[PDB]
């Protein structure tokens, strides 16, 4: 593992599209020393990039839904954590990854073991009235109706398989979605002081 969890502890937060992991997550790295990474952030920044080989790529697996290449995902990932390691921290919440076993198995082979996962467990009913009014404030590329179908689809198909891996290791702390976003961060709270 190029870490020790001594050197770098990583929770990751997982769940279905919508189920409020980026939000929850900013408002936890207010009260904790935990640097928030989103594996969704990370893939649209280098589809941007200019001089990027991997910007149709990219592009492409996030309107159709997919699952874009564990190689490409993990780099971003390991170098976003190495920059911070060398700026001296320590603690992660991986937002949005591992979606697949294979990149789940090599992270926690090649870069260091996780903590545990924090799971939004959550309605799919919920979670597409959340993408839709999400699709009229921010207006990103994917949070239409078509794209949704493949994303939920994905979701349970690829990603579900992940968490079931996750809770044979009993790693899995669950946490629903479908309160108010004061009420559920007061239960992802609680997790955390319950689970370090
Ligand atoms: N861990 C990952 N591995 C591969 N592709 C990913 C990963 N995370 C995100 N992506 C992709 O980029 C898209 C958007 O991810 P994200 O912004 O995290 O979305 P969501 O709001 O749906 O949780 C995904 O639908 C998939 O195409
Ligand atoms: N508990 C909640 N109740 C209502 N809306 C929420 C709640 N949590 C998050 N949201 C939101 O609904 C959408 C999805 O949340 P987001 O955090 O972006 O999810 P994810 O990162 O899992 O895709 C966003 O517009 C966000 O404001």
């Amino acid at each position: 593992p190029a870490f020790s969890p001594d050197q770098v502890s990583v929770i990751f937060v997982l769940g279905g599209p919508g189920a409020g992991k980026g939000t929850q997550c900013e408002k936890l790295v207010k009260d904790y020393s935990f640097v928030h990474l989103s594996a969704g952030d990370l893939l649209r920044a280098e589809q941007g990039r200019a001089g990027s080989q991997y910007g149709e790529l990219i592009k492409n697996c996030i309107k159709e839904g997919q699952i874009v290449p564990q190689e490409i995902t993990l780099a971003l990932l390991r170098n976003a954590i190495s920059d911070n390691v060398k700026a001296n921290k320590h603690k992660f919440l991986i937002d949005g990854f591992p979606r697949k076993m294979d990149q789940a198995i090599s992270f926690e082979r090649d870069i260091v073991e996780s903590k545990f996962i924090l799971f939004f467990d959550c309605p799919e009913d919920i979670m597409l009235e959340r993408l839709l009014e999400r699709g009229k404030t921010s207006g990103r590329s994917d949070d239409n109706i078509e794209s949704i179908k493949k994303r939920f689809n994905t979701f349970k198909e690829t990603s579900m398989p992940v968490i079931e891996y996750f809770e044979t290791k009993s790693k899995v702390v669950r946490v629903r979605c479908d309160r108010s976003v004061e009420d559920v961060y007061k239960d992802v709270q609680d997790a955390i002081r319950d689970s370090l």
